[PDB]
């Protein structure tokens, strides 16, 4: 349970995921392939104490522990949709701090292009890094990327709380990141690792279905999936169509940096 502040721009009058479910239907594939397989197993992962480093092509790296997480910047709530490529979604509460804040701290280096995130290994304790079934076929740990305006955007934001108190293991505590305009792929759980890197870093869906999920992840209804449309998505409120927002809903944040570009 945690103190936060509720910014007048995240804040508004979106129909709410009930807590039940944003932490009960869960992608979380170390913890299993079905829905309720990482509510039902994350508790067998130790959040605290926790290790996150950032490194690379930064000035200053710094470490943060556990306590880190939510003390050293102030935390603030935020309502998101979750976007998921599998076309559900969700309205969350989430609860966290921008990214842009704790990069400023380790300021970045003028070689830095990209941010590289990466997930915490500990097979014996995350089933799904123990049996290809299980798991899904991904190579652990779970690795994801942006571009370095795209971690630096407003928006974007470090994840350690969700419905007003800290994380619950299925969404990925102690730390997570969320990209609201983006598919929820790219928010990548239980960050034990944050590095600039020079290229673009590789990422655990692009590897797994290169024809499949890119890079940039974008929301977007006008490009489909392989398998399904993304004109419209699933919404998972209590107990459901409705038809799917150009970069999720956060077209007029975000557009400027994608404009005139591939
Ligand atoms: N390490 C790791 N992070 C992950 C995943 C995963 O399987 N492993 N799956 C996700 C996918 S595809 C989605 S849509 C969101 C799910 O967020 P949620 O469970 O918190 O609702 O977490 C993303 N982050
Ligand atoms: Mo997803
Ligand atoms: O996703």
């Amino acid at each position: 349970a945690l103190e936060f502040s509720k910014p007048a721009a995240w804040q508004n009058n979106l129909p709410l995921t009930p807590a039940d479910k944003v932490s009960g239907y869960n992608n979380f594939y170390e913890f299993g392939l079905d829905k309720a397989d990482p509510a039902a197993n994350a508790g067998s992962l130790k959040t605290d104490p926790w290790t996150l480093k950032i490194s690379g092509e930064v000035a200053k790296p710094l470490t943060l522990d556990h306590d880190d997480l939510t003390r050293r910047f102030p935390l603030e709530e935020r309502i998101y949709r979750m976007r998921c490529v599998e076309a559900w979604s969700m309205v969350v509460p989430w609860i966290g701090f921008p990214l842009h804040k704790l990069l400023a701290l380790a300021e970045p280096t003028s070689n830095a292009k990209y941010v590289a995130f990466e997930t915490i290994y500990a097979p014996e304790q995350m089933p799904g890094q123990q049996d290809r079934f299980i798991g899904g076929g991904l190579k652990y740990p779970y690795v994801e990327g942006l571009r370095l305006d795209e971690a630096m955007h407003p928006l974007t934001l470090m994840t350690v709380g969700v419905y007003g108190k800290a994380l619950p293991p299925q969404n990925g505590a102690p730390v997570r990141l969320i990209v609201p305009w983006k598919y929820g792929f790219k928010g990548i759980k239980s960050i034990v690792s944050i590095k600039l890197t020079r290229e673009r870093p590789p990422t655990t869906w692009n590897l797994a279905a290169p024809d499949e999920y890119g890079f940039y992840a974008n929301v977007n209804p006008y490009v489909d999936h392989p398998r399904w449309s993304q004109a419209t998505e699933r919404f998972i409120g209590s107990g459901q169509r409705q038809p799917t927002l150009l970069f999720n809903g956060y077209a007029d944040q975000v557009a400027s940096l994608y404009r005139g570009l591939d």
